[PDB]
């Protein structure tokens, strides 16, 4: 059969703009791209350039270099730099100013792209399903809002992402996400961080390098140790460091109802009874897939829990020509992973060689400060899989650091091996550079590391990195999920 | 035979104390290492600990570190971040003190070892050689001055390293080196470095960044583009952005004369016959094996060109029981080159199972600002030796750099194949945490790394180190030794 386009895509996305490019460039389709809207603003937060671009991982880093400076300029002094640093506060709204620059320039180079790319459509609205082959472009998120445009597709492809999630407590609406977050007119000076995730632990970075004159951030998290889920050993150490950088870590605590007052401030209850004001309450709660007004029913879409969309290897939902990537399918939420999933999509309908997005073994960060870096199994989830798993294990302050004042900042590198083979199986950082160095680990791990060709590179010196090259000698293993100082 | 000692070593530096520590520890040998003094100091600057503790990778990159800080307090501002940046100088000699502090409190940790490890003895002198089985340690340089100590040994190891080179040239003895340079009471305002090597381009930025007000670092060398032997679009992209740090790159120019006028400054007669006054001239000349006084004639030794000891696979000598490895070898000099020689020196003669050093494959830095970060060939000698090699590029000016400023500081990614079978033959980095990140793709490299299992792992977003996994099609071939821009 013959219709208007080849592909309609419901977001533009990281995974969105990926397949919708690939398929109308190297393949030379006709490409529909709806979104919300064309540049980044606050009555709904995302944009052309999705999350990624407009209320995530771009103007976040951009932030959290910004907070970065305030250890930087402390740092210096050691060093011989000398300023005023009586009372040296940031400015917050010449920092949202030029976080907006660029965020707009991108915004507006994704404008041009669609103008510059004969095939590919943008279509501004709210695209939701009427069957297997018509997506409905509507003017609000109200399905009974004006229909802009009817577009008649051979395949449709899902990519509108997630949204934050939020407790069911009195007072939930005066609390902010990391969406507001990015808008606040002003630093605050009182603030909360609620939860213990991704977004908790960056966004407590960022205020806390921002906050004016005696200000103070309070991370809160309901359970035992914060960012369930990694390294042990390095969310402990991550949370002496948060809580030497100025951050108070507050655990096993958890908001039950919060009123406004007359000044503007935020009266907050807690798990013990306790009462406090705070300027602003952000809620890091987690992430749920934004399909609740896409109607996946009309179509025979199959919706799991959470709204996440069944999919396949290949991304392929319950109807042959329906597909899903990123955020939306709850599987590994991140920018790279949605890209791949993208153009994995591209190369398996339009380009006649199918590919499924290795899932497994993806080297992911978390840019708190000091940033973690890491790359597959805990040592917890491995000495379950696993018959016998060896723990290296590495910890150092750098030579630096003792010039700079922050003998704080401990550099640690933990590795979890397969006994029997060699085989690394996670690599997990902490320190600054992290990032940047788990990346061509993992090009290392998917490649089938061992343990034997790590320690016999020949190091980089000086870097923090070195000492990756220096781990032979486990400090301990486990044995059938037990742990053992020795091996038997 | 039993004799006094099994190993006396000459030089307690980075190759000298891995094999010290090691045959004296896992082996329990009797293991003697000679050096000049006890802790860094003017008159003889190397001690316990060689050049990189004492005069080399430690407060280089130190000294670096706080060099640095100039970009980022300026980076700052554009973040939000306001301050006095009228008139903004460092101070030096509490750069110096600190340095002092960090370098002295590894000349006592390496102080405490040899009391604390058994076997394990050090005697402070200028180790010579007498015969196969004796060094003798005088009381100077000079060797017809006392005879301190007599060394009876079974094995000699050589690890003495090097030491700068001086021009031939009037005036030379009125010029200071890399070891000088650590102990100027001021910063010098007008400031020349000669050469165009690892040293010149890192001390060039050191200067750059310490240079009290209206100063300025003049970098000269006698060639077309600095740092030969390092991809040249990296040594462009990097000369530029010297220059636009502060740095004046002067191509094709030499000194030939040197005057010391009365006020203490320097006149110097250049190439093209201008005169100039530096308040300070640094010759970045290179590195000549120190192994003039150590008498290798008379133990049999045969010594090379520029007095290199020549040696085997192994690290051995003429002499089946005298060895020789690191700077004193000149085979790839760097530190953790040297400490590899040594860990494998051990192995051999007193661990009983022979390992050679892989001297290829090896990552290095450039530690300038910003830094350079290197593995493996550059695409001139790997179009010399390889049938059709595939040349990957990618430049770009980190999205940050938009906001603080300094949009010169262009990152750069240029991979180096054998289009054949698409073995990486060599990557090249150019840009802020490449030394970082070079360190794990040096894993890669030795483990045979194709350009396949770099795009296909998925990124770490947002980095720069994700680039990485981001070039998939070439820019141009080398086929047979021709530059080509597409494959017939
Ligand atoms: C604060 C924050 C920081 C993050 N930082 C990082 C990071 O540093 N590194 C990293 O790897 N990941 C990071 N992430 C996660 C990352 O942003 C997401 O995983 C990624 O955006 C997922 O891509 P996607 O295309 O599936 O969703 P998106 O990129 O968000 O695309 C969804 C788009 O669909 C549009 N849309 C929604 N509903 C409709 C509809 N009705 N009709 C048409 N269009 C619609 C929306 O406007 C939206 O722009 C961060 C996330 C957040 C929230
Ligand atoms: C300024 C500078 C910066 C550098 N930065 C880096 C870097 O960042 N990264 C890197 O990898 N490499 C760097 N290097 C190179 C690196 O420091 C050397 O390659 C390394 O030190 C070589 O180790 P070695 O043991 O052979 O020599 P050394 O470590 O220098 O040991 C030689 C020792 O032998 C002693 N000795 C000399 N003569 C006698 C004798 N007659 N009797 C007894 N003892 C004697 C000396 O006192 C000296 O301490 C740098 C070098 C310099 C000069
Ligand atoms: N790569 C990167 O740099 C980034 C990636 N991301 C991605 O986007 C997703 C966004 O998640 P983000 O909001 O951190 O949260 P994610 O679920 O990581 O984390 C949620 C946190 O909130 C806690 N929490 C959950 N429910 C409640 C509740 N009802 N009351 C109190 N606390 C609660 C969770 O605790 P508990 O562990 O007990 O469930 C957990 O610590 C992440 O999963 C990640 O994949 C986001 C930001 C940065
Ligand atoms: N890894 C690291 O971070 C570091 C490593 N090192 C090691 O120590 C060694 C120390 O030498 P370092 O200063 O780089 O210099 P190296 O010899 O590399 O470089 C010397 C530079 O000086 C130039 N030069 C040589 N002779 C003359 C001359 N007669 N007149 C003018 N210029 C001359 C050379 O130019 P040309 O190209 O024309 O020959 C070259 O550019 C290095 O080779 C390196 O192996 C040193 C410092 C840091
Ligand atoms: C018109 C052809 C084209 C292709 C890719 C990009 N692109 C893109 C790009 C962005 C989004 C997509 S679709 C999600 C595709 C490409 C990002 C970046 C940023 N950076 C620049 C230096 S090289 C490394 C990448 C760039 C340059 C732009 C234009
Ligand atoms: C007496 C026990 C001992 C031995 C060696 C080191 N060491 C050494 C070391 C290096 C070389 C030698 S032989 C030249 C000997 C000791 C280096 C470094 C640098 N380090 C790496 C680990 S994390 C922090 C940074 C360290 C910590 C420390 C303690
Ligand atoms: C000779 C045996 C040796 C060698 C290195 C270190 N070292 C080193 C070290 C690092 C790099 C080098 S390379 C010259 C040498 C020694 C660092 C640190 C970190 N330190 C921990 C205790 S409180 C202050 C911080 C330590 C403990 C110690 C002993
Ligand atoms: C396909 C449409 C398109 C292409 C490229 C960009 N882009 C982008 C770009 C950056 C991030 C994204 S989101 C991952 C998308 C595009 C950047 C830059 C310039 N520079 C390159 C080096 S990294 C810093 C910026 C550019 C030119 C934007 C949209």
């Amino acid at each position: 059969m013959s219709r208007a386009y080849d592909l309609v895509v419901l977001g533009a996305g990281s995974g969105g703009l990926e397949a919708g490019w690939n398929a109308a460039v190297t393949h030379k389709k006709k490409v529909a791209v709806v979104d919300v809207q064309a540049t980044h603003g606050p009555p709904l937060f995302a944009a052309l350039g999705g999350t990624c671009v407009n209320v995530g991982c771009v103007p976040k880093k951009l932030m959290v270099t910004g907070a970065q400076y305030m250890d930087l300029i402390r740092e210096s002094g050691g060093f011989g730099w000398e300023m005023d640093r009586e009372s040296l506060c940031p400015n917050w709204k010449t920092l949202i100013a030029a976080k907006n620059k660029v965020v707009n320039s991108i915004n507006e180079s994704y404008k041009s792209m669609f103008a510059d790319t004969e095939g590919l459509s943008f279509h501004m609205g709210f695209g939701a399903l009427q069957d297997a082959h018509t997506v409905v472009v509507r003017k609000s998120e109200d399905p009974h809002s004006d229909v802009l445009e009817t577009l008649d597709t051979e395949y449709i492809l899902i990519a509108t992402g997630s949204w934050p999630t939020r407790l069911g407590v009195p007072g939930d609406e005066f609390c902010i996400t990391s969406n507001e977050a990015f808008y606040l007119e002003d630093a605050p000076k009182r603030m909360l961080c609620v939860g213990g995730g991704y977004i908790a632990v960056e966004f407590a970075g960022i205020f806390n390098g921002y906050k004016p004159c005696g200000g103070y951030v309070d991370l809160c998290y309901r359970g035992d140790l914060i960012l369930r889920g990694f390294d042990t050993e390095v969310r402990k150490s991550l949370t002496k460091q948060l809580g030497a950088n100025g951050i108070r870590v507050r655990t096993n605590l958890n908001p039950t109802k919060i009123t406004k007052n007359e000044d503007g401030s935020n009266h907050v209850h807690f798990n013990d009874g306790t009462e406090e004001d705070y300027d602003q309450v952000m809620l890091a709660i987690g992430r749920v897939p934004r399909s609740q007004a896409l109607q996946l029913d009309k179509a025979g879409v199959r919706t799991g829990k959470n709204g996440a969309v069944q999919v396949d290897a290949y991304s392929k939902t319950s109807v042959d020509n329906i597909y899903a990537i990123g955020d939306v399918t709850n599987r590994v939420m991140l920018t790279p992973v949605a890209i791949n999933e993208g153009a994995a999509f591209v190369e398996t309908v339009f380009g006649g060689k199918p590919r499924a997005t290795d899932h497994t073994k993806v080297a992911c960060a978390v840019f708190s400060i000091p940033p973690i870096g890491t790359c597959g199994m805990t040592e917890e989830e491995a000495a379950k899989n696993y018959e016998t798993v060896a723990v290296y294990a590495s910890s150092f302050t750098p030579l630096m650091h003792n010039i700079s004042g922050s003998k704080h900042k401990e550099f640690m590198i933990r590795i979890i091996t397969n006994e029997s083979n060699g085989e690394v199986l996670g690599v997990h950082m902490l320190g600054d550079s992290a990032p940047e160095i788990i990346q061509s680990v993992g090009i290392c791990m998917k490649m089938g590391a061992k343990i034997s060709d790590f320690h016999s590179t020949i190091g980089v010196h000086p870097t923090s990195a070195e000492e990756l090259c220096s781990m032979r000698t486990p400090a301990y293993f486990y044995e059938s999920g037990k742990r053992v100082e020795k091996l038997s």
